[PDB]
Order: structure tokens, then C-alpha cells, then sequence
């Protein structure tokens, strides 16, 4: 027969005491009253910085109503699959008696975008003195269209807190920034607020989750895609591109590796009737696409050379120092490869044998990795990857034979000055090749790592990088989602004091709401979910 | 009495009460805590009519873990207390023939697999159930609640009482099998007490229930990176680096994970040898050892001669026989390690070294032992002093710097890496594990690339599993030295059999040997915590 | 066969909520009928809606799912190589409160 | 189909009687009236001897709530795993109508140490008189903080009865006339003792049980920890050691070999131009650590030593008086070593070429086995074992033999006047040596043997030990529950009227209350648990 959602015959057994008189001990010791009673309290959600520099009308904070603001109601939410209702907030300045300056506060329905103008304040909102100490409380009312919310949807009523009047210090003794003070936001969630229907373990959701945790909280865990360094460093450019590691939305590639790195293992092609340092690779074992290893480097040589056996060799344009540097000078025939330290072994032959087992007896030697061209002897460029365009050069076998190796990469073959990547026509397009340009006020962007460069010391070089390892695994695994001419914001803040939006686009790509960008600041940076804002509003700043 | 802050009136207002009414009616809202209103999946249970009278197929203790809902919201709270229903949906066949026995086992008390359990108070249902079966474990307590550490409650046992039977079934060795799904739901008694302040620990330590990762294929070995392939009974197991307990310590030298190992090696004039000493590193747990440092040390005595790998005849595939004179490989014992070195050219004086600096670089063979610049001896007992790295290194007085990352091991005969205390490398002591009473302890196997062989592969020995060591090293877990966290593996067949861990990390099995027909692509489920005193179930062929 | 044993379980799945095919899916209410039944089960697919109506272009709605809770059995299964298997047929009826607007 | 713990259809069997006959036949025979017949009676506890010595302040009784004290209580509580409610105890006092005195009774609660001073009076107490005469009873309520009590609690309440009024005589001549009265002490559960869940027979504990029978009752039955012998006298010092067969209150042990004494198996080596006197040993059948032998003695020999044949050879200064002893007399080479029977028997090559058979057809000889350095021509003591340190004397092989042996410790070449392993130094320790220091008034103690020595007609020497053998089988293959700030204490009563407390701590080593015990002790001693205490508390004793 059928059998319901609590059906059964309940048995009863010997050891059993009385739950109901259990029960009261608890309570009693417990003190409990409320089943929820995360709805009783506010919890710190988040704090925003206003700076003397920020002028009547600027933006601080701009979130929308989601379960997402109260760290409660963000977890249990995970059990469900609609929610409803409105949010408690209170917020706090932090200031010094000695400052002064106004803030509004002001809630804003759905199907409208803020903007930075005073004129916004010609509506209903909370005022806020930097000298006030009693927190404000308020609420962030849930204004909609439909019966309720779906767990993917993101317009809803909107807070947002502008500057009234610009905050001011007495001390102009400052010289990179005058000062600065907290706000915190604080939430609870209000009587209304319920969710709704349960949501079976491990669902998706029908539209796409909203992309809150692509970028990492702590700047620590922020490796690139191109290099498995440590962002260090951003880089603001009129258009960025790259197309290897870097992910769409929809977990879509146009490269041909996953969000990881892992050892590279090949097979190349030894040489008889023939004595040359360049090889070319017959096959991969592990691939994502057909024929093309998984995690072959992005870059290509710089310019045409022959295939003659050479090692390291910079003229003294190179040597120590920070003067200018001369391209001409660098004769290294290998420049612009990959260093990949290697294990490698031989196939010794059956009866057939020549004397390759002499060199399969040979010690493994690092490999330079790279892709191009390779015809009998020269050893042109090509931005175009394919199977038939692994070329590696080291001290290889003269013998015809098979050698399979497992490498992993460690460094670039110096060229220049020029930061690793930043060429397009260099990056290998594997057919089409994603690009951001600035757009409106917004200016595409790639992280920063830094590749050990080969000839020098314990030296390095800057490499740029599309997205944040993590960003590419999270978007490459998962299933996100992002409103049509929109993009999803967040906050990184350093050590400082400083702090500006990043907004990934749909593309992938990272925008900034700046031409340049600093380099002279405190790099334990921390980013936090500001939310989706759409991609015509200039993404806010406080740098320089 | 007073609330800190002040309201304050704005104008769009939450004022409609109607919304709610709407959301209400079109989602169908009752109760607050729907999990409480119907069972929910927890565990599978495959009956066998190969399983005999005694055995248990069911033993779980009254705690939130044992429901989905439950649990998670449990990582808000930091007190429980309160029952919870368990129900069991039996379904074999109307000819089958056969009973179970359930019952409860108060705390502080263990079960064992023997029928004495059933000179107790309990209760049978059938191999042909028609309806459900619902135990609800009370909450025999001696405290007014529960702390989230607390895991000695009241047990349900699920004992085999009647072995199960099929008539139809052929009288050759075979055998059928029975399903029974287990579900849970909060008895109406159950509670969740205080909050409990996000980050913060619990004093006296979370529950070890996540320990080893879900799927097999998640499961890196502790000292090779490579996954798990397979298991390795053993009398005595041990390990010293990347280990961890759960006080968090270890007594090796580097971290539970794999990261590059930047060094810096010396070379000198008029040295007709190839192996070099280590003299400094960056990124170090150990002052002065670098992080990662390979766990193994060369086999015997030889001397620093250059070479290159040399095997005899006795190493062809095709013989089931090695001997380990062939061997005439000097770097035996050694870890192949890729490399980018890079040289320090000294002061405007004599750039006769800008000649050693421009060479491409080598794989450098690594390993730990005492150098005597004439005669390389094993040493076991890791120091700054005694890291030795080998290659094609420059024989002019030099500093050169490198960066490698293991990626094979230079073979030395078919004994598995690792595999003998000796040779096993350490600092002050070494942590081990020995069989006691019925549960032998275990090494994690994955393989490892080799030496001049083709694309071929050792065996490699592993103590724990990287995450174990992971979970671990950064968690703030906790068991009595006298119990063990238990876990349950199941291959992708019908065979299984359960993994306790120790307090001191390492992990026993209540068999004296594994078998290797195990359809490796596996998966684990936390059973929760034992006496060691009790033999680890198990159910393979 | 009256001789079999099994069972199917039978799931409603909120709007906007994608299903994966796994056993965690169990962990949400649900009913259940057995291989031997006899009298056809009849589930009614309730609209579960966020607005007031739907538009014929519009395909987010409630789903229900049936899915394998307990192994099918037969006692005269002689091994792997020799699969059993019963059919279920599905059929549809409108709801009384079903409506073109 | 569900059956309950009791279900089933009962039938009745022809060839029956009708019970209710029988039954009463039964009931009239044997007096049956009530079930739990031991709650309607006082069971004899213990009796207290109130002496004119004894001064006000002075504790004659101190006993704790536990289910224990009632021999019927005691044995029921096997089956459950609970306990709460009290019991009473009543004290029957018998002096002379001519006395004069009075005792004061106690109730101290949970959770703190009573200490015996008249301080303690100045709490509640009640007095009877020394010419009561009906007894009175006290109840010991149980007082917790809990909600039941679990069989490995010890922490309740406490009945205290000591001196308030010295005992007096008016015939009472002097102080060399001590006068004394009787006072039993009965037990009887209370009407709310209750015993609660039952255990299923087969179960382990997950608390180890109460340490009440870690020392035999008559030390008929103490054999040693180190040597097999009858104990017969203790050592009280300021530090106690060993390592070996010692066990802890957690079941391990930092030794090689078991609580048991069993023989040696091990396996000597003989090559030729080797040693024909000291031999190195190799493989073992029986052993508990990998690679030392179970039963190896835990003792090296004293000073460095060539590996030159010698033989017994001690100065006259020995046992031909009372003389004392020069290390300079004994000139033994083997001193130190442990005298121990053996079964040789040596391997014989397919191919014999020496006259090894010629070996293997002479008589086994005693060995003379220890653990020390081994360089072939000196012998130098290491107290930390190996399984390299393992070596023998004797007359042994010297062509190339694998000769096997099965070994059995009898006695021991002496050394000095002191007992053995009474030297830390000389202890074989294996990694770390286990230790008791003084702990305020509580001195530690070693139980010492006696180990037969060999070349002195059929004297011996003492040997010590670190506890009882049975105390360590034990906690070794036991599960005892003590909280490491507490100690078991026994009461060790001389075949006179002396006595004294032993106290074992957690780590294993027993304690006394005093830093020296007498010598002159009629040795048929016996043994009787009295509890869990404190160890910053000195230990009961009436001894001198």
C-alpha cells in the first residue's frame, strides 16, 4: 500500500523515560520561548568607510533586500526555495566628536536604479549626524510584483545610504587622505519575513543562483588563472582579454584547460636523421580538448628565430638596476617559453634497437614549453594553439625515438620589460578570443601575478591574469546567473583605508570605475558582496 | 528593558499585512519548522542472507547528525536536546523469510556484535513488511540539555535476529538481497537551545564526522599527492610528516599541502661528486627544513659517484622476481623533482660563473641523509644539515638557488615507498599505530611515477588522507583516546567495511587483510564514534 | 508480480527549484507506493504560482518526480545478466480547478 | 508482522500441574515474604575501636554515598548502569555506663574534601553520647547536581563521625592504660535508593568502572611487577620508577613486554673469528614490541666491560660475616646480567661443512641474558632497549651456528648491596621512564621482591618492583575509571594490629602516608578497598 510523509507504525521500547518532563528541564536550564530566534536580535552584517574626500551625493552603500544581508537568514535560506517578507536594519556611525557631517539613509523600490545626485534626497529618508551616537532603526520594506520572491531574484527594494552633508574634520594636517569613520550595518529580519516552499537537497535554481562569492574574502586566497601566483597587483587597461583559463557565465570556455592546475604530461618526438633542440609533441594523456594538453601555456615567442641550440644570454641593458631596457640586447633563442621542471623517461624498442636505452638511462632535464610554428629549421610564432603546434626545446635525445614526460610549469623565458599577457596579438586565441572594452565610465582590468623569470636571480616578472583562479572555478562550476546589461559588484577594501567596486561582467571580465589604479596600497585586501548593479552606472571608488 | 536604538518612521512601509496573507496563501505556509512533519532520507540498508544471526546492520547514537535538517541548522546552535524518530521502511519480497531486532542501548554503554545484546529488552519486524516501522530514540540524559560536543547518548541497534531467506533462491553459492531504507524525523520533544556566536569553537571539540571525504576520488594521500587506489592492512602502521592528531600537532615538518620547494644549494670547487648540500629555503614550518621535504631517505650506503639510472634484467615486466643487485642505480631512494635554478652571479670581479648561470636547468634528484663528501650514509633523522639534493650541479665555488616539485621517485625495488620504519624519515619521534584487539591499522595507497622505467608506477604508502590531515591540522576536533571515528566505505558494489580513525590520526579496519577486488570508485559516511575496544564492522567476500 | 518488491517515491518540486537525480533528493517530503500495488495512484500536480496567472509561454512551474526509493526484487533473479522489469503507465486528467483565461 | 519484547501466543502443555499448589508449598517451606529482602535489614560495614587516645578533631569514619557499601546493593548494580537515592547506616556504640565522651557526626557535601581538624565542627553537626545505647541511624541523602548517577561516579556525599568530647574512664589509670569501646557500622538502603538502566549483558563500558580490585585481598597472592617472586616488604622513596611491566590507569604501557611472565624465545648468532663469550641476539618468536623479546629483563649491567670468559669470583668481604662490600671484590664479569635456564639447539646447513652438528649434540646451557653495548670487545651499559641491545653470556658456539634458544629468568648475578633497578640510571628505559614523585605527604613506594642471585649457596637479594602483578594484569587488561587529581586508596592491615594506606595514583604507582614503613611486619598481610581520594590528602596510618 501507500505510504505518506509520516506514516508508519510506531513501535514502543523498554528503556524509555518522559519526553515532556525532559523537555521542561531543558527549557528551564534553556530559557527557550522563541523557535527562531535569530528573528530577535540584530546581527552585524557589514561596515562601509566615509571619507572627507566624498562629496554631497555620493553612494556608500547601496544593497538590495535578500535574505543574503542577515548571516541567519542567508544559512537557513539554503533550505528553501522562495522567500518573503521585509529586513530590519540598524545602522551606527562611528565618528569622533570632533567631526561632523550628515548621511541619509533611504529606501528605494524595486524597478528603480540609484543614482549619485542630491536630488534623490528630495525623498522620504533617515537622517544621520557623525557626532549622533543612539543607532537609528529602521526598516527595509518588501515591496513586490509577484505572490512572493523565487530564490534567483534580485529586485527588490533597495537601500541605500548617500552623504547628505560631506563629512568634515578640523585637521587638514592629512596628506594621502584626511580621515575617515565607520558605519556598520546591523540586521533582523521583521515579522513579516517567512520562507516559503522546502527545496529538495542538492537543486538548483530554475534562473541561476546570484554570483555573491566569485571573488574570494580574503585577497590570500586570490590566485590567477594565467599563473598560479598571488594577485599582488591589478592593472587597468582601455581592454582586457584572454581566453585560456577564462570563463563565461554560463561555464562556458573558449580555452582549452579547467580552473586548475595540474601537471602537464606529454609525448615527444625524437629526431634522427636530423640534429635539432626543438621537438615536437606527439600526443597528451589527460585533455579537455582533443589533442591539446590541459594547462599548455597562454603565450607565444615574441618574434621569428632558428632552431639553433643556445642557453640564457641578456646584455648588460638587463644587468641589476631599474634603467632602460633594450629588446636587441636579449639573444636567447628559447625567450618567451615556459620553464617546466620535468620527469621524463624513454621507450626502449624491441629488437630493433639501436641504442636508446643509453638515453633513456639519462637524467630528466627541464623542458621550455611553447606554442608555434616549427617547419625543418625555423621556428616561427602562432597565436592559434592546436595539436600540432606543441613545440619544446631542451637538450633532448638525437636518437629516433619516443620520450613521455610529465611536466609542470615554474617560469617565463624573459623578454622584456612588458608584463607577461599583455600582447593580444601574443595570447594564444585558440579560435576566438574574449575581450572587454572600457565601457561608459567603467574600465576593464586583469590581475596581477608575478612568473620567476629564468636567467636572472631571485628574480620575477609581472603577468596578467583575466580572472581570479577562484572566480573561474566558481563561475565554471557552478550555475550563476546575471540580468542582461548588468554585472556583479563588489568591494575590495585594503589594509588602509582605501576601497573600490569591481563589477564582473557577464563576459567574465573584471571592470573598475577608474582610469588607473594605485599601486602604493596595503595589499591584505578583504572584498565583500555589494550586488548587482546594472553596467551604465560608473562603479564607485576612494582611492589615490 | 530599554532596546539600544531609536525606531524611526519611513515612508515606504512594510504596513500591509495582506502581502503575507498572499505569499501565505499561494505557497501553502502551515508550520515553521517543516522538517518536523515528515521523515526524511538518512541511510540505506542492504540485508543479505549471507549476513548471520548477531549482526549489526544499524547502530547509530541520538544526536541532530542523524537528520539532514537537523544538522544543519544545529550550526547555529550550540545545545540540543530531544528525541528523534527513526524510521524503517523494509522492502523485500512477500516469500522471503527472516526478522530484525531493534533496541535501544543506553549511554555510556557500548553495543557489540553478539547476541548477549539480545538478553535485553526488544523489539522484531519482519523481512515482509508491509507498513513502516517507526523507532523513536528517547533522550536519556543526566544534564539538563546537550552541548554540542556531547555524542554519548541513547543507541539504536539494528540486530540481524532470524538470518533472511529466499526459497527461490538456487542452492549454489549465491545470495539475495533485501533493502531497507532509513529515515528521520524530530520527535516533537526535540529542541535547539542557545545561539551559538558565529567562529567561535567549542570547548570541548566538534564531532569528527568529516574526516574523509565523501567520494574516493577526493581522497590525496598525505605523503603523495596522487589519489588513493587502494588500502594496505598492516600489524604496525606510521608516518611522521604531514600527519597530524587531533591536537592538531605534528611531528613533521611540513604542511597538509602540496606547495613548491624553494631552495638554495652551494657548489664548490674541485668536486668530482654530484651530490650537493642544502644551506638555506624559504618558505619553512621547521626552521631551517624546507616545507615539503620529501618523507623518504636513500636505502644504503654508496659512494657520491655521478651516474645515471642502470637496472638489470631482473627488472623486464614479465618476472615475477627482482633482485635488488641489478639495482646499480647510485641515487636510489631518491624524488625526482623538476626544476627552474637560477644562479647569483657575484660582484663586478670575474664573471667566469655568467657561463654556469646561462645553462638551462636540471631536475634535481632529492633525498635526506649525512654527507661525507666522499660516502653518502642514510640518515633518518631529518635536519637542515643533513638535506641533500643530486644532478648535473656546477663543480665551480657557487650559490644557486632553485624551485622543484616532485613528480616521481627513483625506484629501488618492488617493496612499496615507505614502507619500513628505517627508511622512514622524522625528527624527534615517530608516530605509529599497532593491531589491537581484532582492528589492524591501515596505509592509504596511490601510485607514484618512477624512475628510468617506461610510463610505469610504484606503490606509495600514506598514513592519512590529505584531507584528514587537512580537517585536522586547521579543525579543533575531538574523541576520547580510548574511542575511534568511524566511517563507513562502501565500494562501488555490494561490499563494504568500516575505518576508524585514532586519537593519534591513524586508521584501523576490523580485518587482517583487505581485499583488492574492491570496485575502487568508493564512498564514505560518517557512522559516528566507538570504543576501539570494538571490533570495526565489516561485510566483504 | 505479487512476487515482487520495491518501491517508487513520489516528489513535489517547488517552482523555480531545478531537480538533480540523486538520493539527498529523499530528504524532502515524500510519498510513497509499492511494486505489488494494485489500485492506480493519482497525484495531483497543484499550481504553485508567483503571479496571478500564466501566460502560454511560461514553463517554470511545479514539477513531480518519481523516483526509484527501494531496488526492485524478484526472488527467482538469477544474477545481473538477467533483468527483470515491470511497467508504469502515466496518464493525465485536468484538475477541476484547471482554467484558459 | 511486529513483535513486541513480550509478544507471542502462549500454550499450554499437557503433562502440566496447577502451579498455585507448588507455589505455596514453596512459600511455606522457605519463609518467602518480600522480594528485595536486603532493604528490610542492617548488613554489617565496618566497626570503629573509640579509644581515650584518641583527641578531640580525630576522624573515625569518613564514608562516601555509593551503592558499594551495601554487599547486596553492590552486586545488584552489576546489572544496571544507574544509580540515585541514599542509604542508610546505622551506628551501634557499646561502652561503659561509667564512660564519658561524645562523637559528632557530619554531612559533608559533594564536591569538597573533608580535612580532619576541629575546624570541622564549627559546621552543623549532631552529637550522641559514649553510653548510648539504642543505635542511631544516619541517612546519607544524596545530594547532586545531576539528574541520576552513572556506576563510575564517585563524588557524593559524605558522612563524617569523629572525636568531639574525649573518650573518658574514671578508672582510667594513666596514659600507659588505654581504654576503648566499639562502635559497628551497618548499612541499609534507603526507600529512594534505586538502580536504573539496565545494560545489555554483552556491552562495554564507555567509563571505565571504580578501581576496587587493583590489589588482591591476601598478599599471599602479590607477586612482583619486575621479578616473579612473593613480595615481602616495600621501600618508601622520594621517587619511584620503572618502565617495564608497569601499566597505566589507560591501559598502556611504555614497556616491551606484557603483565605476564612467560618464556623467552630468541635466537642466538655464531660466526667464526667472532666472540666466544658475549653474543648478539637476532629475530624473537614472542614479543610484543616488533623486535624486543616479551620478558626481557629491564636492568644493565653497571660499569663498561671487556668481552673476556670469566666465571663467579667474589672477594671474602661477602657472605662469610656481616661485612660490607667493595665494587672492587666482585670482579664477575658477567655482573649484572640475569641468570636464566635455557633449551639450546642449534640449525644444521644441508650441507654441514664445519662440525656444526658436533654442537647440536652437546647439552643446553644456562645463559646469562641483559641488555648492553656490544662492540666485540666491550660491553658498555645502555639503558635505552633496542631490539640491536640484546645480549647474552655464555659458553656459546663459535663456528658459523643459528643456534635458537628458549629462555627462563631465574635468578641474577649480583652486584652491590642495593636492590635491583633501585638505580634510575640503571633502569632500561625505551624512550621515556615512567615516575612518582613525593607529593606532599604522600611518599611513593616500591614493593620489593626477592630475586635469587648466583654463586652464594642459596641466598638472594631484594629486588623491587613498581606494583603488584595482579595490579597490573589489571589495569592492563581492564578498564578503571580515576580522575587523575585522585589516587585508590587500600588499607593494608598487618597480621597484628598495624596498618597503613596505599594510595595508587592515575599513572600507576601506589603511595603511603608516611616517608618510611617499619620493617618488623608479620607478613600474612591483607587487603580492603575504601575508596577514591584526593592525593593533596595524607594517607590514613597506624603503625610504630
Amino acid at each position: 500500500e501507500i505510504v505518506t510523509e509520516e506514516q508508519g507504525t510506531v513501535v514502543q521500547q523498554q528503556p524509555a523515560p518522559a519526553p515532556t518532563a525532559l523537555a521542561t528541564l531543558a527549557t528551564a536550564s534553556t530559557g527557550k520561548s522563541v523557535e527562531q530566534e535569530w528573528m530577535t536580535f540584530f546581527s552585524y552584517h557589514t561596515s562601509i568607510n566615509w571619507s572627507t574626500v566624498e562629496s554631497q551625493g555620493k553612494i556608500l552603500y547601496s544593497q538590495a533586500l535578500n535574505p543574503s544581508i542577515n548571516p541567519y537568514l542567508d544559512h537557513i535560506a539554503k533550505l528553501y526555495s522562495t522567500w518573503s517578507g521585509g529586513i530590519d536594519v540598524r545602522f551606527t556611525v562611528s565618528g569622533s566628536g570632533v567631526f561632523g557631517g550628515k548621511l541619509a539613509a533611504l529606501l528605494v523600490p524595486p524597478g528603480v536604479e540609484p543614482i549619485e545626485s542630491v536630488s534623490m534626497l528630495q525623498y522620504p529618508h533617515v537622517l544621520f549626524d557623525a557626532r549622533q551616537t543612539e543607532p537609528v532603526i529602521f526598516t527595509i520594506p518588501d515591496i513586490r510584483k509577484t505572490l512572493f520572491h523565487s530564490m534567483d531574484e534580485t529586485d527588490t527594494t533597495k537601500l541605500v545610504i548617500m552623504v547628505y552633508n560631506e563629512l568634515i574634520n578640523p585637521y587638514e594636517n592629512g596628506v594621502e587622505n584626511k580621515t575617515t569613520c565607520s558605519i556598520t550595518v546591523e540586521t533582523r529580519p521583521s515579522a513579516d519575513f517567512t520562507f516559503a516552499l522546502l527545496k529538495p537537497p542538492g537543486s538548483l535554481i530554475k534562473h541561476g543562483s546570484i554570483p555573491s562569492d566569485l571573488i574570494p574574502r580574503n585577497s590570500a586566497h586570490w590566485m590567477g588563472n594565467r599563473w598560479w601566483s598571488t594577485i599582488s597587483g591589478f592593472s587597468v587597461q582601455p581592454r582586457v582579454f584572454q581566453s585560456n583559463r577564462h570563463f563565461d557565465f554560463d561555464s562556458t570556455t573558449t580555452g582549452w584547460s579547467t580552473p586548475y592546475y595540474v601537471p602537464i604530461e606529454i609525448k615527444i618526438q625524437g629526431k634522427v636523421g636530423s640534429n635539432n633542440k626543438w621537438f615536437h609533441v606527439i600526443d597528451t594523456d589527460k585533455a579537455l580538448v582533443p589533442g591539446i594538453p590541459d594547462g599548455w601555456p597562454d603565450t607565444t615567442i615574441p618574434d621569428e628565430t632558428k632552431a639553433t641550440n643556445g642557453n640564457f644570454s641578456y646584455g648588460e641593458s638587463y644587468r641589476a638596476g631599474s634603467t632602460t631596457i633594450k629588446p636587441n640586447e636579449n639573444s636567447t633563442h628559447f625567450k618567451g617559453t615556459y620553464i617546466c621542471g620535468t620527469l621524463s623517461t624513454v621507450e626502449i624498442p624491441e629488437n630493433d634497437e639501436q641504442q636508446i636505452k643509453t638515453e633513456a638511462e639519462k637524467k630528466s632535464q627541464t623542458m621550455y614549453v611553447v606554442t608555434a610554428d616549427f617547419k625543418d629549421t625555423i621556428v616561427k610564432p602562432q597565436h592559434k594553439i592546436s595539436p600540432q603546434k606543441l613545440v619544446v626545446y631542451f637538450d633532448g635525445p638525437e636518437k629516433d625515438l619516443t620520450m613521455s614526460a610529465t611536466l609542470s610549469p615554474l617560469g617565463y623565458t624573459l623578454v622584456d620589460e612588458q608584463p607577461v599577457g599583455s600582447v593580444s596579438s601574443r595570447v594564444v586565441r585558440i579560435a576566438t578570443l574574449p575581450e572587454a572594452f572600457t565601457q561608459g565610465g567603467n574600465y576593464p582590468i586583469f590581475y596581477v601575478n608575478k612568473i620567476k623569470v629564468g636567467y636572472f636571480d631571485r628574480a620575477t616578472t609581472n603577468c596578467y591574469n583575466s580572472q581570479i583562479l577562484m572566480t573561474s572555478q566558481r563561475l565554471a562550476e557552478g550555475n550563476y546567473n546575471l540580468p542582461p546589461d548588468s554585472l556583479a559588484v563588489y568591494r575590495i577594501t585594503d589594509s588602509s583605508s582605501q576601497w573600490f567596486d569591481i563589477g564582473i561582467n557577464h563576459d567574465g571580465f573584471s571592470y573598475v570605475g577608474l582610469s588607473d589604479l594605485p599601486n602604493d596600497l596595503s595589499f591584505p585586501l578583504t572584498s565583500t558582496f555589494m550586488g548587482v548593479q546594472l553596467a551604465r552606472v560608473k562603479l564607485a571608488s576612494k582611492v589615490k
